[PDB]
């Protein structure tokens, strides 16, 4: 055991399958986000309670906190804007448009410093996602459009991307399976690799950033020296539900849902990792040398798939946040021992 189960609500408020849920860099506050373009902001701490609800107009596909205005939440439509939501005031703040041929709003990534954020912008999916797209920087002061990085070989969708602790490097993942490393000083790729056969659904630095991880399409969960290009470090096969596609089957009728959220999060020192499950989150201890990765503990209580999670600290605590198909969001409080 270590770490120790607090307990275990339930945010019951999602009618639809949850998309994104992230805590905010306070870590007290929620913003999850169903496949209806419910957006929720809500607090847990010491109980649940709802701060803001709103339906979209617009289909809504990212969503990320701000760092260094805790209320401001951005949010990436399917319509080619990106949207600046103050959860206090309960109203935005601005919408950009994307003046582009790209409307999916893939990814967000705010920097530490809290002055630029970059988002992903793809075209539509094929009648497949291996289709073109964009990554964007932005000023945050001026909420515009600074640059736009190249992708090598081919413009192509960016599923998922983060910043390192100073925000001089920025990671990301793609539909054709390459991990792209930018360097945010000289707006250039230093780095990249082929990672995934298939997509690449999350990537992050390892705590102390001489490696990235990375989920994809392929069920595999791989670690990467970010010191050599394609050099790996670890690799494992991940139980299928780990990755999807996630289905929730009344007969005749099933649901499906590719991973769009996050679907790995980690402890405050990146010694452990939550995981999708069909029943709950599943965690691991990292670094270790055992050839298949063995759950170290299951927070369970879902009675459809996970499809995206989150775990944050706060106030020496940790909350893990794990979100199924029928919108359930269980969160579960762990103390480390
Ligand atoms: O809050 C604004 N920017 C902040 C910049 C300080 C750092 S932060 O708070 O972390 C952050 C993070 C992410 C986005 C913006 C900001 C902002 C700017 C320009 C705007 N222009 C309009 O037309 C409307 N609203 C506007 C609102």
């Amino acid at each position: 055991q270590p770490f120790i189960v607090l307990g275990q609500e339930e945010y019951g408020e999602h009618h639809s399958s949850i998309m994104h849920c992230r805590v905010d860099c306070s870590g007290r506050r929620v913003a999850s986000l169903d496949v209806d373009g419910v957006i929720k902001v809500w607090s847990f701490n010491p109980i649940m309670q709802t701060k803001a609800s709103s339906i979209s107009k617009s289909p809504l596909l990212s969503l990320e906190w701000a760092t260094k205005r805790d209320r401001l939440l951005l949010l990436g439509s399917g319509v080619g804007t990106v949207r600046l939501y103050d959860t206090e005031a309960k109203k935005n703040l601005c919408e950009i448009n994307i003046n582009d041929n790209m409307p999916r709003i893939l990814s967000l990534a705010c920097s530490p410093n809290g002055a630029s954020f970059v988002c992903s912008a793809a075209a539509p999916s094929l009648t497949m996602n291996q289709v073109p797209g964009r990554l964007l920087l932005w000023d945050t002061k001026t909420m515009k459009q600074q640059l736009q990085f190249s992708l090598d070989p081919e413009p192509i969708a960016i599923n998922c991307t983060a910043f390192n602790h100073n925000g001089n490097l920025l990671v990301t993942g793609a539909a054709d399976g390459v991990i792209r490393l930018f360097d945010m000083q000289q707006h250039e790729c230093a780095m990249s690799w082929r990672a995934h056969y298939g997509e690449v659904y999350s990537v992050e630095f390892s705590y102390d950033e001489n490696t990235v991880y990375s989920i994809g399409e392929d069920g595999k969960f791989i670690q990467w020296n970010i010191h050599k290009s394609g050099l790996k470090v670890s690799e494992y096969s991940l139980p299928s539900d780990a990755t999807g596609p996630f289905v929730l089957s009344y007969s005749g009728y099933k649901q499906v849902q590719v991973p769009r959220g996050r679907l790995f999060a980690f402890d405050s020192e990146g010694n452990y990792m939550l995981t999708c499950s069909a029943t709950g989150g599943v965690i691991y201890k990292l670094g270790g040398d055992e050839k298949v990765l063995e759950s170290c503990l299951s927070l369970g209580g879902h009675r459809a798939p996970v499809v995206t999670v989150d775990w944050s600290t706060a106030m020496d605590c940790g909350t893990c946040l794990t979100a199924s198909m029928d919108g359930k969001i269980k969160l579960t409080t762990l103390l480390a021992h």
